[PDB]
């Protein structure tokens, strides 16, 4: 469809001018003097009055500065172009002087400005637009604000004037960049595409929801923690659409007097009710609607039953959605929590590594970085950190960039001149100090992620990939295959073994290889639930779980509480656990005989996984793997290194390639000792080149860090693994028969 | 399972939904009002209600069930010992409520299993229920001692008078002596002589170490009989075996 | 001060938040200060009744209320950071938490030299020595 076209520069000065093709006249067929209106970003539009010239390519429009600059669109960027048959006069726009270039004029300034600017032209202005006029070195822009016709108007040089007001400052563009894009939001991608296919489609079309008679949502709970700006995301979903939006604080409704509150919002919901299809917001609902136990008085009681018949009140027709915010959905009165008020909850979580680049990529747009700077580094660390933490993080590092700049910023020059303001860029180390020096995480709870592990990283134990891969990959890859004869998928298996063989490092593999999510409780997280006596708290990581769908949760060492309950509430919760969700639980351990044998019972965890120790290729593989971040010299084999080492668990050959380093970083480290403490240091024979003795890791280091190797595991350890495998019957009985003929 | 009225009244809506949104072709942002073409050429298939059911829509249950089982009695065949003693203790005191009367033999109150781990108890227990028409609750034994590990002994009453509500039910344990590895087994005991004999409500309970479980179960009243399971046999062998493979295509000359 | 908007009538205190807040919009860049927050705004626990959570809520959105334009900061003063409501160490109201804490031996010998001004010492006093110890 011939709409949409994309906007380069232009040459031409007349203004509310859009430059069409002459090869396209006949599809539109509208001629010169006709108005057409241009749709822009952030919904925010100009109207216009057409030119047909040859000077615009076939599919590029040349127009002007302050209308490519009310669409908000910049070179690449596409805008459509729609004709609008609802020209008409208008009576008293409302100009302003919205600079600081008027230079002081004040009164009737409009008689040669406004008058002979508007004619012999029939010039569309919209409200908002901000279009100039220079005259006498003052390139004054009225942006209008009240337009008595709608949406646009004709000026005509008989309307009265109407200008007793005083013209303001940049304040009211910033009350207006605020209509944000969705470019605008990030780290929330996924959950960003999800709630707008669950409110955008309800609102841009609500005759087709109607019309087969789907129900709308009428409420959404958008948990997670605190400050990750679930009030933007709202903002940014009303925005982007023709909606309206209406922001009720929490607590601002709680400091009303008595009797009153509940007149505020009735008279909230009365102007959602009147007004357009439309969105309200309530955050921190936590301090308006705690949980039972929290409420001692009776007043919040009353708020709470009208908060819930104001909220069962409403009608499909009245298309108004509710929106929440609070940081779990435990901390909520449960009696809204019912169908027909807030079903369905959406849990904008914490951003992930890649998830934070472009969350200070819309930071670091205002200020000035250097060349050394690398936003994928800070990116890899900063782990735990939200949005608010990474705003802080920038403030602060501008703000050690002024701090090194005081020798230019004096006392002597109380006001700081222009060269400062505009000249200094932030380096690479201002960013690690203000990583390092402040910034404490404001996060301790479990994160959920895809690993970037490779298959590759442990080699090997094919048997147990083939294994892993029979029993994540072809129940989600291929589910229909499954359902020809009707064979139910494992819900998780049981790893055992020597302790720190690569468990976790084989457990993330599968989820990677899977595209699937992973989280990962410990042992000391576990128990710690039984030494409080708080059991019952494996629900909330479960349905955490639930919620993300594709998911693999992993124990680690669940035989902890067996040194001296809550495995029987995992056991009471994974029977309760459906199977259509292909959640799986894997649980690892290194005391397979101490096991509660319930938990081994059919149908809960069948397959027994034996994990051994590594092997030559595994062992040559994990040695590689391990060097990837420091340099080895060329020389340096591996393989030799990989046949003496034959007992090795996979944990202590890991311990070597630390050794290493610090046994030539301790070298690297006194060879700049005697480089500064040389005598009678001269400027004759100094070495300019930086010499680098040890540049990175050479042989000797390994010869020698070679000597302080112990193996962890005995043979006496590793027997009882093989006892323990033995003690099932692995497949001994009867043996080989055959099928009659 | 699992799912209420309202639930499946969102399955409805959500797979109509997806059906819209699998058009996005021809609902296109070209054309902003939508065509009378769409509107009323849509058919939703199987695999958008298999996506709706898969995807989303986690069920609002977790308490007991009542209803009666579909299995069959010659879903395990033999037994036919056990299955004379099943139909005199259950489908006689019901199925002729007179002839008891006639000469005043009161009905006995419930049979206790015992064999080993996994010859088909509960689907022995089911048949006699799905034979009967009679309901069927199932309580298990991580169900029992989580009453017990966090001190809520007098839980027992509201599944007790829940079974009081549906008259003919057949409520079934299921390794009652997992409370016996270190109570509750009093709180039931309060209960059973409490429970009148004219419902006819029957109590099977199912164990696996019948040494360990306390005496005062077996006292004459309460649960007095003694059903010994044995190893499934050939014909039950070949039965359960036959029945496993209901949903597989086999090919006919697999001998079983 | 902290108990003085404690000890006005129900209804009032709020009058005097909101009277101070404005007296601080309206004059130029300027610090106000809040002693003893502890008394004003404890923790959820030590709320028995209702109006102490309005009186929280009220400095809950005035503290919100503000704008980056107005040029006020707002310093607080308690012992220890969980005798707070937590509902106010969020991202916007209260970040950034430093520690005036117990001065050391060196860092006492001038918080005792200027409390020795006005007195006239003898020779034979050390201050290093009576401050090697208390």
């Amino acid at each position: 469809r011939p709409n949409r076209l994309i906007v380069d520069e232009a040459i031409n000065e007349d203004n509310s001018v859009v430059s069409l093709s002459q090869p396209k006249m006949d599809e539109l067929q509208l001629f010169r003097g006709d108005t057409v209106l241009l749709k822009g970003k952030k919904r925010r539009e100009a109207v216009c009055i057409v030119l047909s010239d040859d000077t615009c390519s076939d599919e590029k429009i040349r127009m002007n500065r302050v209308v490519r600059n009310n669409l908000r669109v910049r070179l690449g960027d596409v805008i459509s172009i729609q004709p609008c048959p609802d020209v008409k006069y208008g009576k008293r726009i409302h100009v302003l002087p919205i600079d600081d270039t008027v230079e002081g004029i004040t009164g009737n300034l409009f008689e040669v400005y406004l008058k002979p600017y508007f004619l012999e032209a029939y010039r569309p202005i919209r409200k908002g637009d901000i279009f100039l006029v220079r005259g006498g070195m003052r390139a004054v822009e009225f942006k209008v604000v009240e337009t008595d016709p709608s949406p646009y108007c004709i000026v005509a040089p008989d309307t009265v004037i109407h200008c007793e007001g005083e013209p303001i400052k940049r304040e009211d563009e910033e009350e207006s960049l605020n209509e944000v894009g969705y470019d605008d939001i990030g780290g929330c991608r996924k959950q960003l595409a999800q709630i707008k296919e669950m409110v955008e489609l309800p609102l841009r079309h609500p005759a087709l929801f109607k019309a087969i008679g789907v129900k709308p949502p009428r409420g959404i709970l958008l948990y997670g923690p605190p400050g990750t700006g679930k009030t933007l995301i709202a903002r940014a979903v009303a925005n982007e659409t023709g909606a309206f939006f209406f922001l009720i604080n929490g607590p601002e409704i709680m400091s009303k007097l008595a009797g009153e509150s509940e007149s505020n919002l009735r008279k909230a919901f009365e102007e959602a009710e009147k007004n357009a299809p439309a969105i309200i917001f309530i955050d921190e609902l936590d301090a308006i609607a705690p949980k039972r136990e929290k409420t001692h008085g009776e007043v919040e009681r009353r708020i709470v039953s009208q908060l819930l018949t104001l909220m069962d009140g409403l009608k499909q027709r009245a298309h108004v959605i509710v929106m929440a915010a609070t940081n779990r959905p435990n901390s909520i009165d449960p009696a809204l929590r019912r169908f027909g008020r807030f079903d369905r909850e959406v849990d904008i979580g914490i951003p992930d590594a890649t998830g934070r680049l472009e969350i200070l990529q819309i930071h670091t747009k205002n200020m000035k970085l250097a060349d050394d700077v690398d936003l994928e580094q800070v990116a890899n660390e900063t782990h735990g950190h939200v949005g608010a933490d990474l705003a802080a993080l920038c403030s602060e590092a501008a703000l050690q960039a002024i701090r090194k700049k005081m020798d230019l910023i004096d006392l002597e020059d109380e006001t700081i001149d222009a060269e400062v303001m505009n000249s200094l860029a932030v380096t690479m180390d201002d960013f690690r100090w203000a990583l390092s020096q402040s910034n404490p995480s404001a996060l301790r709870e479990t994160v959920v992620e895809v690993p970037q592990v490779t298959w590759e990283d442990i080699g090997g134990l094919e048997d147990v990939k083939r294994e892993l891969q029979e029993l994540v990959q072809y129940p989600v890859e291929h589910p229909d295959k499954f359902l020809k004869f009707g064979m139910t998928p494992s819900k998780g298996v049981l790893f055992y073994g020597p302790p720190g063989c690569g468990k976790t490092l084989l457990a993330k593999a599968i989820a990677n290889e899977c595209q699937a999510n992973f989280i990962s409780i410990k042992g000391p997280e576990l128990l710690t639930m039984w030494f409080g006596e708080s059991e019952a708290n494996v629900r909330e990581i479960f349905d955490k779980a639930r919620q993300a769908a594709p998911c693999v949760l992993f124990f680690d060492e669940l035989d902890s509480i067996a040194k001296a309950r809550v495995i029987n509430q995992i056991l009471t919760e994974m029977d309760g656990m459906s199977t259509k969700k292909n959640v799986f639980i894997i649980g690892a351990t290194n005391r397979p005989d101490i096991i509660d044998p319930a938990i081994l019972r059919p149908g809960r965890l069948d397959q027994l996984i034996y994990i051994p120790l590594p092997d030559e290729k595994s062992r040559v593989a994990i040695l590689k793997a391990n060097l990837r971040k420091s340099p080895v010299a060329k020389d340096v084999d591996l393989e030799f290194l990989a046949k003496m080492t034959n007992g090795f668990s996979g944990a202590d050959l890991t311990e070597i390639c630390q050794r290493a380093c610090k046994l030539a970083i301790r070298e690297s480290i006194e060879s700049e000792i005697r480089r500064e403490r040389e005598r009678q240091t001269n400027p004759s024979a100094m070495e300019v080149e930086e010499d680098d003795p040890v540049p990175e890791i050479r042989r000797d280091h390994f010869e020698e860090a070679m000597r302080f190797a112990r193996r962890s595991v005995s043979d006496n350890d590793i027997r009882k693994y093989e006892m323990f495998a033995q003690t099932l019957q692995q497949s001994r009985g009867f043996g080989d028969f055959r099928f009659p003929s």
